[PDB]
RNA sequence: AUAACUCAAUUUGUAAAAAAGUUUUAGAGCUAGAAAUAGCAAGUUAAAAUAAGGCUAGUCCGUUAUCAACUUGAAAAAGUG
DNA sequence: CAATACCAC
DNA sequence: TGTGGTATTG
DNA sequence: TTTACAAATTGAGTTAT
């Protein structure tokens, strides 16, 4: 009797019930509650609206940061425990004063001066040590016994702010000496062509505060007859961090583009050194050494022969220059600009020195402020130099200290300990302990050190006791933990669900993959009458001769190095492989290079050992654990080999297990899968065939070996948590609708699923791409990540400022004249992304518009596209489409594919929704044990209904109201059921469950013509076989028109408790305001500042009494109280106690109503409001604009055929221009009844009259904006032409306390209305 | 529709770490003047907190997901037009 | 208790 | 961005 | 801001049920 249509979005689920005749029924629904109304008429169409579901990322970032704060605190507690006994003899309360430093003097229990407890000593300390780095350096370099309090503060400061762990190993690299070392190993290889590095100040040039590319050119400028792209220049450039290409240096064909920071350099070098010899390993090792000193020179800035605290010394240099430069700047301003001294040095709000030190000005904002002040004045030459080096008036706690590795704080910590352990025995005994505090990290592969109460933890303990930094290796089972880290995430073999999947790089796995591909190769020669498989002997010979001697095996090699050499074929045709084999024996060749013993690799006896080695190399990343794991095999290899085996690392897992591949055996033959791949008579069955062949027992054993709530099922799907929220809501809507129809199931369910920060990532692509390109375009044309939101400007930079089709530069200032063009035309592929788009002077030069770009263009541009490809400025997908014309372009089969892809949904996520609905609706089986499909689940793409709306003028204008979501679902049901009714053969493509390309292209291109009267077709469409009427153009269109015109549509905004952060994170200064919230129990915000602006979890209706006046007379009240997220647990634990603590007395416990966000209230004249908060309301009504006005607006506005048709539409608009005044009138009466914003309505009416002179198109476009005044939800600002209309807010919830509260079903069809008059 | 492999891109989920920022206190402001006020000096650092907090007391947990109402019902979850 | 401006996120 | 909290203005 | 890891999914290809 009925079908359901569904429109699934990230913020909405539209739904509709339709009958045979495409009508949506209406029904009386009971109304519960305490009001007049007992029932209500409802149309069976509507839409559920909801806020977006969120990813877990923000939550994880706060969670992991929380753990760092508590562990950092524990670092300090460990330090103080070590100091405790001996500090007690020096200063009873030192650690107490530190802990209470934040407290106001009134609240302090000890003296207010932290370090020494009296003014005179506290003042003297700061005079001698103006920064902690003065103290640090003194304690590193001096031999005097030091005060234990100063020792503590120095150590704590290094342990609390300890630097990063991005460099492995130890650190102790002078650019001067390591530059000579580079020249030396260079002239030892090029006797005839030497470099004279005499007089060259390598120190000043390479450690200069400049951009790598410039320093390179500076250095090279001092070497005559040496260009920056020669070998030596490419070495220096490698040490500066650029991307040098040693290809042309060594006359290669494989591009040796190796950069030191890329984590594949280590293997990029051994790849290059395998091509120029091993005499160049000296040179490229000098290169990385020079890089290490250059990197360190950016941080240390001070000669290491004056101090063992180069870092602290560098901070002191910052302080000293800051001091000297400030004295000069003050002097200069006094003399020359006396009227500006106050602004610069006193006004905190003005980004001068005062705002920089006292206000909110960053280093960057401060430089911008005094830049013209320095330029204007005289005698500021060097201050301007330092400003452009970002080196003027620097603080020492700064955003760029993230560069500092922990090894250099450790170096100072260690030196202080060796200095002072001569006087304090406990520092000698605890030296290593203290060093371990700074140095220890929990490995990422161990996770939280939990004891059974963490849903995130996986680590296991070797013994039950508290873990410390010092007993970690003994208490934590690192091996078991590192293994669980991976194995809790990796797949089991689906065919043998108890078996672990093999490492991707397993030797056995790569044998399987090569043999599986090899067995389906066939060949033919002249004589033979038919292509033949390779035999077992031929496959073994090919593996031994080609795959075990070349990392890759090309078809040419197969023809020439096997068929010519072994079979004596001068010509042969190969069928199972293109260009080169996809599979390869990469690991075999990796280990051959490491162990240098082919016989060992080929000996079957060593198979178990080699699998275990690669497993260790895959499972673990830590070199120490790997080495420990490989020790059982130490006797089999040289110590040199073992050391290389350590460094070999692999990642990734296959999809099959060892047992499936080469363990389970066929009963009759006794052969494994791999056995069959190596030799299978003349049938050469591959893995798919073996596993499905009834004459073997593989299929039987897999069946034998085989072994979730609705919410769990959906949560586990792969997809955005945003769409997954719509999926769950869709299932619940369907459940309710089936119940509404008396538990009868629908005939059909038609589902359509809407198709599915970014600035930073765009800059990153271009920065690294242009650098990989060696281009200077970013220095000639600077950008900021915000400008890259312009599609044309982004493409300009992605194309290195060149035309993508012509091999010419473009002009940045002329992008408005240039074209953005789709590589594969958007008539075929509805791809809007950069991945299918291109910037070109004129799209004419693509070639023909009917296809991919022409061969001529591919020939001209392919090499330039290749560089973009290698720079990651274009993508492999984009390159393949750009070059498709040299592979035949778009065949007629390709075209037909694209057209049916526009109509047939293939997204996995939509199939999952269809599966879920299908398996919930269809549960019975027939006499052959086959599922009975009572309900057909149909999936359509949005284009079908979209084209339907346009061809028959059921236009969508989204901003008029939310009805379009529901109309979409109705149209889905109509078009979907009529489609399969007309063409039941199409069920295969649309219904869930189990030469010619021109006809197929024509078919899907004309699939919807049966709705039409001329393209000439009859008035009534029928199914050719059944003789059943599917569409009647004389009354079915009218019915659709009536549905879209219906005013009452069940739009329901999902009410939701608010969760997340307690409040705005801003830590505000102290204020005399009870809105301030304490940051800790005893931190009275009037003294300490705190938070404000908490988020309300939900509101609560309280009917109670409150004390009034001095005498505290009890007065009855009825009000909404907002329960904040922080207050929620306390309020729900005991509501009455919570409320009485707020001041309420004699609360009517049974009358408390929980009111989450968006709770719906109706007042007078159908006026409705939604709860945004405890103190603010949203608009609750929908403006049901008649269809004739919606269609007029779509046409007049040019919101989105033949010229005559366009002329007819244009004449319709002109003949109906009086609709403008009527639409305004409709907005006015709605607003006067429901919006109650008369200042803004008066503004609007005034503005509408102001522009009645404007063209119709423009007035239509701007009337579209006026509906934000009337839209459901939060008031929002909008513009009518050039007048801005500011939002009118509903800043009181009082009126709602005497209105009718409306509780709504998910569909809104079931209501209970509560009259709050009480 | 499905499976293995190749290449590339994207998305989701987890762990371990860095640097800032902010907040209160500590870095004796000095003169003139009864007073506000004026003139000058000065500034770069540190401690502590970084969701209030919780019990399960761990170097753990605290911002995702899920949520009309009513009848039951401790609660889970059923039922209701 | 309006218009309303600014703020974080 | 959008939108609910806040102090300001009156 | 950085490092380490797993899983789908899309989509151009080879072979199959
Ligand atoms: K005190
Ligand atoms: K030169
Ligand atoms: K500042
Ligand atoms: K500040
Ligand atoms: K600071
Ligand atoms: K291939
Ligand atoms: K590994
Ligand atoms: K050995
Ligand atoms: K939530
Ligand atoms: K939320
Ligand atoms: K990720
Ligand atoms: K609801
Ligand atoms: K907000
Ligand atoms: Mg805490
Ligand atoms: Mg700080």
């Amino acid at each position: 009797k009925y079908s359901i249509g569904l429109a699934i979005g990230t913020n909405s689920v539209g739904w509709a019930v339709i009958t045979d005749e495409y009508k949506v029924p209406s029904k009386k629904f009971k109304v519960l509650g305490n009001t007049d109304r007992h029932s209500i008429k409802k149309n069976l169409i509507g839409a559920l609206l909801f806020d977006s579901g969120e990813t877990a990322e923000a939550t994880r970032l706060k969670r992991t940061a929380r753990r760092r704060y508590t562990r950092r605190k524990n670092r300090i507690c460990y330090l103080q425990e070590i100091f405790s006994n001996e500090m007690a003899k020096v200063d009873d309360s030192f650690f107490h004063r530190l802990e209470e430093s934040f407290l106001v003097e009134e609240d302090k229990k000890h003296e207010r001066h932290p370090i020494f407890g009296n003014i005179v000593d506290e003042v003297a300390y700061h005079e001698k040590y103006p920064t902690i780095y003065h103290l640090r350096k003194k304690l590193v370099d001096s031999t005097d016994k030091a005060d234990l309090r100063l020792i503590y503060l120095a150590l704590a400061h290094m342990i609390k702010f300890r630097g990063h762990f991005l460099i492995e190993g130890d650190l102790n690299s002078d650019v001067d000496k390591l530059f000579i070392q580079l020249v030396q190993t260079y002239n030892q290889l090029f006797e005839e062509n030497p470099i004279n590095a005499s007089g060259v100040d390598a120190k000043a040039i390479l450690s200069a505060r400049l951009s790598k590319s410039r320093r390179l050119e500076n250095l090279i400028a001092q070497l005559p007859g040496e260009k920056k792209n020669g070998l030596f220049g490419n070495l220096i450039a490698l040490s500066l961090g650029l991307t040098p290409n040693f290809k042309s240096n060594f006359d290669l064909a494989e591009d040796a583009k190796l950069q030191l920071s890329k984590d594949t350099y280590d293997d990029d070098l051994d790849n290059l050194l395998a091509q120029i010899g091993d005499q160049y390993a000296d040179l490229f090792l000098a290169a990385k050494n020079l890089s290490d000193a250059i990197l360190l020179s950016d941080i240390l800035r001070v000669n290491t022969e004056i101090t063992k605290a180069p870092l602290s010394a560098s901070m002191i240099k910052r302080y000293d220059e800051h001091h000297q430069d400030l004295t000069l700047l003050k002097a200069l301003v006094r003399q020359q600009l006396p009227e500006k001294y106050k602004e610069i040095f006193f006004d905190q709000s003005k980004n001068g020195y005062a705002g920089y030190i006292d206000g909110g000005a960053s280093q960057e904002e401060f430089y911008k402020f005094i830049k013209p002040i320095l330029e204007k004045m005289d005698g500021t030459e060097e201050l301007l130099v330092k400003l452009n080096r970002e080196d003027l008036l620097r603080k020492q706690r700064t955003f760029d200290n993230g560069s500092i590795p922990h090894q250099i704080h450790l170096g100072e910590l260690h030196a202080i300990l060796r200095r002072q352990e001569d006087f304090y025995p406990f520092l000698k005994d605890n030296r290593e302990k203290i060093e371990k505090i700074l140095t220890f990290r929990i490995p990422y592969y161990v996770g939280p050190l939990a004891r059974g109460n963490s849903r995130f933890a996986w680590m296991t303990r070797k013994s039950e006791e508290t873990i410390t930094p010092w007993n970690f290796e003994e208490v934590v089972d690192k091996g078991a933990s590192a293994q669980s880290f991976i194995e809790r995430m990796t797949n089991f073999d689906k065919n043998l669900p108890n078996e672990k999947v093999l490492p991707k790089h397993s030797l056995l796995y790569e044998y399987f993959t090569v043999y599986n591909e090899l067995t389906k190769v066939k060949y033919v020669t002249e004589g033979m009458r038919k292509p033949a498989f390779l035999s077992g002997e031929q496959k073994k010979a090919i593996v031994d001769l080609l795959f075990k001697t070349n990392r890759k095996v090309t078809v040419k090699q197969l023809k020439e190095d096997y068929f010519k050499k072994i079979e004596c074929f001068d010509s042969v045709e190969i069928s199972g492989v293109e260009d080169r084999f996809n599979a390869s024996l990469g690991t075999y060749h990796d280990l051959l290079k490491i162990i240098k013993d082919k016989d060992f690799l080929d000996n079957e006896e060593n198979e178990d050992i080699l699998e275990d080695i690669v497993l260790t190399l895959t499972l673990f990343e830590d070199r120490e654990m790997i080495e420990e794991r490989l020790k059982t095999y130490a006797h089999l290899f040289d110590d040199k080999v073992m050391k290389q085996l350590k460094r070999r690392r692999y990642t990734g897992w296959g999809r099959l297990s060892r047992k499936l591949i080469n363990g389970i055996r066929d009963k009759q033959s006794g052969k494994t899968i791999l056995d069959f791949l190596k030799s299978d008579g003349f049938a050469n069955r591959n893995f798919m065939q073996l596993i499905h062949d009834d004459s073997l027992t593989f299929k039987e054993d897999i069946q034998k070996a085989q072994v979730d709530s609705l919410h769990e099922h959906i949560a586990n799907l792969a997809g955005s948590p945003a769409i997954k929220k719509g999926i769950l809501q869709t299932v619940k809507v369907v459940d309710e609708l089936v119940k509404v129809m008396g538990r009868h199931k629908p005939e059909n369910i038609v589902i359509e699923m809407a198709r599915e920060k970014n600035s930073r990532e765009r800059m990153k692509r271009i920065e690294e791409g242009i650098k990989e390109l060696g281009s200077q375009i970013l220095k000639e044309h600077p950008v900021e990540n915000t400008q890259l939101q312009n599609e044309k400007l982004y493409l300009y930079y992605l194309q290195n400022g060149r035309d993508m089709y012509v091999d010419q530069e473009l002009d940045i200032n002329r992008l408005s004249d240039y074209d953005v063009d789709a590589i594969v035309p958007q008539s075929f592929l509805k791809d809007d992304s950069i991945d299918n788009k291109v910037l070109t002077r004129s799209d004419k030069n693509r070639g023909k518009s009917d296809n991919v770009p022409s061969e001529e263009v591919v020939k001209k541009m392919k090499n330039y596209w290749r560089q973009l490809l290698n720079a990651k400025l274009i993508t492999q997908r984009k390159f393949d489409n750009l070059t498709k014309a040299e592979r035949g372009g778009l065949s007629e089969l390709d075209k037909a594919g694209f057209i049916k892809r526009q109509l047939v949904e293939t997204r996995q996520i939509t199939k999952h929704v269809a599966q879920i609905l299908d398996s919930r609706m269809n549960t019975k089986y027939d006499e052959n044990d086959k599922l009975i499909r009572e309900v057909k689940v149909i999936t359509l793409k949005s284009k079908l209904v979209s084209d339907f709306r346009k061809d028959f003028q059921f236009y969508k204008v989204r901003e008029i109201n939310n009805y379009h979501h529901a109309h979409d679902a109705y149209l889905n049901a109509v078009v979907g059921t009529a489609l399969i009714k007309k063409y039941p053969k199409l069920e295969s493509e649309f219904v869930y469950g189990d030469g010619k390309a021109t006809a197929k292209y024509f078919f899907y291109s004309n699939i919807m013509n049966f709705f039409k009267t001329e393209i000439k077709r009859p008035l009534i469409e029928t199914n050719g076989e059944t003789g059943e009427i599917v569409w009647d153009k004389g009354r079915d269109f009218a019915t659709v028109r009536k549905v879209l015109s219906m005013p009452q549509v069940n739009i329901v905004k999902k009410t939701e408790v608010q969760t997340g952060g307690f409040s705005k994170e801003s830590i505000l200064p102290k204020r005399n305001s009870d809105k301030l919230i304490a940051r800790k129990k005893d931190w009275d915000p009037k003294k300490y500042g705190g938070f404000d602006s908490p988020t309300v979890a939900y509101s609560v209706l309280v009917v109670a009494k409150v004390e009034k006046g001095k005498s505290k007379k009890l007065k009855s009240v009825k009000e909404l109280l907002g329960i904040t997220i922080m207050e929620r647990s306390s309020f729900e634990k005991n509501p009455i106690d919570f409320l009485e603590a707020k001041g309420y007395k004699e609360v009517k416990k049974d009358l408390i109503i929980k009111l989450p966000k968006y709770s719906l209230f109706e007042l007078e004249n159908g006026r409705k409001r939604m709860l945004a908060s405890a103190g603010e309301l949203q608009k609750g009504n929908e403006l049901a604009l008649p269809s004739k006005y919606v269609n007029f607006l779509y046409l007049a506005s040019h919101y989105e055929g033949s010229p005559e048709d366009n002329e007819q539409k244009q004449l319709f608009v002109e003949q109906h221009k009086h609709y403008l005044d009527e639409i305004i009138e409709q907005i006015s009466e709605f607003s006067k009844r429901v919006i109650l914003a008369d200042a803004n309505l008066d503004k609007v009416l005034s503005a509408y009259n102001k522009h009645r002179d404007k063209p119709i198109r423009e007035q239509a476009e701007n009337i579209i904006h006026l509906f934000t005044l009337t839209n459901l939800g939060a008031p929002a600002a909008f513009k009518y032409f050039d007048t801005t209309i500011d939002r009118k807010r509903y800043t009181s919830t009082k009126e709602v306390l005497d209105a009718t509260l409306i509780h709504q079903s998910i569909t809104g069809l079931y209501e209970t209305r509560i009259d709050l008059s009480q």
